[PDB]
């Protein structure tokens, strides 16, 4: 998946950002079981006050996660996601639940490409993995912490 | 609701900003019902020059905004509510309407969290609204223009 | 269409962002058909170490493609564009493939607005482009590299 996070310039550190990243690839792992270096987090930081909600201007505590997946899991499991990486994020970033918005879209694996491979369908990470050449596994299992 | 704007940096003024996020947000309360407070404007600002059309380099007066809904409503809603968008949004930013392009993109309710919650069904935010603990409530109230 | 580029700044020289963004417009034109001036390229960079695969901050190569197209098209024919947009970025900006993400999601043209007027189905360009006013064909030509 790709996760969207838009913040405001500095209100996380290098360590926070490192610490909700983690976060939110553990919480996909754990409730998918898709494998960790294939959940990419990407900060768009923009200046504080470029945020309106119901048209008045925010400081810069919103926290937005686009999350973009490959279709196919129960709005159960997803739910279940969503809720996880409300309260992780919380805890990673020290921002009030309050302040966290979360949006899910999905789309067809056979329309969807990471590291220049088309993606399998969610239950399959293992045989893909599998069938990938050696250097493109190596270069994959860096990703993970 | 989260409208996604992306802008040329210094092309919009915090005036202009606030008058578009202002423009966009009675928009989609006018058109849908959906509480003032629900709908996210979050500006994405870029250095002029990185927006290309047809392979030719544009200066800095383009604007895509990027909607992001609940389904379930109709087509018909949903034209006259960009079509809104286009009409409010050039006379806020007095930008020519040749410059706007608007894309509706649509979730399940049941996949989008907003103030750390999941979100109603598009026309039931009322009853969904009231049961909230009180301080969601009057956090929720303060985000209204 | 609109082509979402997630990269990092200092990344792509300018002739570089021109070369990619060429590269993209070419193929979706040449693979459905659309004209060129439809095509938007719209670069977002931020500072290197904003990315993170399986929680590991990287440098400052990977690019994400994100394209946003309109409903009706074959999963053969998206197959194709998208495997295309891989290789055709990879050699324009001279990164390996393994840095190359690209996800296209989609959405009914009813609700996708470019230069200010909706878009037809995907094969009724031609038409739709001979009922537009003489300044609107003027100022899309002059959008054409």
């Amino acid at each position: 998946p790709v996760y969207m996070v838009y913040v405001s310039q500095d209100r996380l550190t290098p360590s926070a950002k490192h610490a909700v990243a983690k976060a939110i690839t553990d919480a996909h792992r754990g409730l998918t079981g898709t494998q960790h270096f294939l959940a990419q987090v990407n900060f768009q930081e923009q200046p504080a006050g470029n945020v309106f909600l119901g048209g008045v201007q925010q400081g810069g505590d919103t926290i937005f996660v686009h999350g973009l997946h490959r279709e196919g899991r129960s709005a159960d499991l997803k739910g279940q996601l969503a809720q996880r990486i409300v309260d992780d994020v919380s805890v990673a970033a020290e921002i009030d639940r309050k302040h966290i918005w979360v949006f899910f879209g999905e789309m067809p694996a056979q329309q969807m490409v990471e590291y220049g491979r088309f993606l399998p369908q969610p239950g399959h990470e293992g045989e893909w993995f599998d069938n990938l050449s050696s250097d493109e596994r190596a270069f994959m299992e860096t990703n993970v912490d």
